[PDB]
Order: C-alpha cells, then structure tokens, then sequence
C-alpha cells in the first residue's frame, strides 16, 4: 500500500487533500491538533467518501510541539513501517483582524496586483490602504506563531519522518507554502540575497533569516528595518519554506520534495472568499503528491504550474 500524511487536515484544504489521496487508494492519515475536531473530521470524511475504515486514520499532530511530531513518527512506524507521502499543510496567517475582516481580502488583491506588476519587471510593490473598516494587526506573538507554525513545523516534520519516508520507493513531500513568498515580494534586501543565493543556502541561514525578522517585530524595527509593510510573517515565513523545500530536494536527492500555491481559495484563513472552492485547491498539492519519478524537485511551483507538470 501506499500511505500518506497530511498536516492541519481537520478542515480547509488539508481535508480535501485527504478526500482526494484516499480516493486515489492511498491510506490516508489524516491529522490535526485538536483531537476533538481530527476525529470528528475523520468521522465526517470516511461517511462522506463511503469507505472501508482502514483507508483512514487519525492521529493527533501539532506541529509546533516537539513531542506531538515525534509521537507520529513513532506511531506511523509501529501500525505502517513506511511512509510514502508527507503533505505540509497546515499553516496560519499571523493577523489578527480588527472591525471589517473584509479588509483581509482587500491586502489579498493588492498583493497579488502587485506580484504580477513586479514579476513583470516593476521595481517595487505600490503602498496599499484599505476601503472598508477594518484593520491587520500584526503583532510579535501572531509572528512567532505563524514562523513556528509555517516554516519550523514543515521543516521539524521533514526532518522527523525522513526514516520511514527513506522507506518508500517513490517518497514525496509537498509543502503548501504560497506565492506570496515570491522573493519580489520581501522587501529585506539581505534577506532576499540569502534566501535567493542557493548554492550557499542550509538551514542554519535560513534559521538566522526567520529570528532576524523576529528579534525585528519583537523590537517594533519592521518598516527600519526593511521587511514587508503587511503580511510580513506569512510572507518571510513562507519563503523560508521555499527555501528549505529546496535544501531538503538537496539533502534527499531521492525523494521529489516541492512547494506549491494552491490559489486563492475559500477556506476559514480567508474569511471564505477567493475563486477557487477547496476542492480545486486541494488538487494542487495532490498532484505534487502524485508526482512520477524522475519529475521536478526542490520546486516552487504556482497553481497553473503545478496542474501542468504532467
Ligand atoms: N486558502 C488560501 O487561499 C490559501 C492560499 C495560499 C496558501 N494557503 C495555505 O494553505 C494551507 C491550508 O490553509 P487553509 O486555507 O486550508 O486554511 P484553514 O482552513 O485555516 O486550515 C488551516 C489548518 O491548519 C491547521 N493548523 C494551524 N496551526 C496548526 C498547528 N500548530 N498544528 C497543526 N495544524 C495546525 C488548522 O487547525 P485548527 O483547526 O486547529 O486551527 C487547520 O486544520 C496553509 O498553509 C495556508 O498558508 C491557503
Ligand atoms: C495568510 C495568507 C495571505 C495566506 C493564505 C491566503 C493566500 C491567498 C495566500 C497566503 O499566503
């Protein structure tokens, strides 16, 4: 059998992710940090996908405690032996939305206006006020949650499954990560030369981006300091997380480790706006899931990419 594991699944994409490997054969080990909600999520999915009970699984993980994510491992290995596929999914946004939450969207659109203006050659990202009345409040603790969360989390799971996935004979990780980590989008000049500089990037140089930025909205140096006017922890976050997704493809040169964006989707983290419903979303992941041997890795890849890989 195959056997895959996905993160922040109790609802959002990372359910969907699930509905779609388990209907694909895969067993699913659908995960989440609240036990309550994984379980009564895996209740709903099996009744929803009408299958036998052993196609899915629950355990607890969350992924910011250190023994949470060893405690999976050592299930996965003592009820399966391998894994094949690990999806990174969960992830947080770091704001905290005071009055409209509209306004949440409203960075959304600009932000992506502003990646396409810059990905076709425009040297900085248009300052942004929003219309309705509501405000982002971005604050050290929702920073520091959101780097734990989005890029320790991917990094510290990796690292702790990388034994049974070294037992897989196609072993794939897929980080939902976002493009919004678009290194156009970073602002911090040292930062994008570290991030962006790949034949010196390890992990110890990605760590030191991530607490740089922290000790930064710890200390109130944000704007001195030359990192993102809003959004900064998603966006830093998520781009250390592209980089680790390309020094593990390194590290792991037989596993296809990828991040992806699965587009603007309808989920909580959005207030449930944006085009896509979750079930497109999902599909971006899973097709890195489904990647064939031999495929693209160490990748960031874009929705439209992602979809067109094969
Ligand atoms: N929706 C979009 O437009 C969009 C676009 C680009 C990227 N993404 C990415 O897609 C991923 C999934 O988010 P979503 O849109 O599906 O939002 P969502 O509905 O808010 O789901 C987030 C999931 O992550 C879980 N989670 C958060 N912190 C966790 C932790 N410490 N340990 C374990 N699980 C944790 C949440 O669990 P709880 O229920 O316990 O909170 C929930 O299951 C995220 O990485 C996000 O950055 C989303
Ligand atoms: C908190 C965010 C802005 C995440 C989730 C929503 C989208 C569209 C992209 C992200 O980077």
């Amino acid at each position: 059998q195959r056997y895959a594991l996905v993160t922040g699944a109790n609802k959002g994409i990372g359910f969907e992710i699930c509905r779609q490997l388990a209907e694909k054969g895969i067993i699913v080990i659908l995960t989440s940090r609240n036990e309550k909600r994984g379980l009564e999520a895996r209740q709903k999915l099996l009744k929803e996908l009408n299958v036998s009970e052993n196609r899915l699984v629950f355990h607890q993980l969350d992924v910011t405690d250190l023994a949470s994510v060893a405690a999976v491992a050592v299930f996965i290995k003592s009820k399966f032996g391998k894994l094949d596929i690990l999806v990174n999914n969960a992830g947080v946004s770091g704001v905290e939305m005071v009055g409209d939450v509209s306004v949440f969207n409203e960075y959304i659109e600009a932000d992506f206006k502003a990646l396409q203006a810059l990905e076709a050659g425009a040297k900085e990202e248009p300052p942004f006020k929003p219309k309705a009345n509501g405000e982002m409040i971005e604050k050290f603790e929702g920073a520091k949650d959101c780097v734990v969360t989005n890029y320790y989390g991917p990094k510290r799971l990796t690292q702790a499954l990388i034994p049974l996935l070294q037992l897989s004979p196609s072993p794939r990780i897929v980080n939902v990560s976002s493009s919004f980590g678009s290194l156009l989008l970073l602002w911090n000049e040292w930062a994008k030369g570290v991030l962006g500089d790949e034949d010196r990037l390890t992990e110890e140089r990605v760590d030191e981006v991530v607490e740089v930025f922290l000790k930064d909205i710890k200390e109130g140096k944000l704007e001195e300091s030359q990192w993102p006017p809003h959004f900064a922890a998603e966006r830093v976050s998520k781009a250390a997380l592209n980089a680790y997704t390309k020094i593990a493809a390194k590290k792991y040169p037989s596993f296809r480790i990828n991040a992806i964006c699965p587009g603007y989707a309808k989920t909580d983290i959005t207030f449930h706006a944006g085009p896509l419903s979750v079930a497109e979303a999902a599909q971006v992941p899973v097709k890195l899931a489904l990647l064939p041997d031999g495929g693209p890795s160490g990748c960031f890849f874009p929705r439209d990419k992602a979809l067109a890989l094969y």
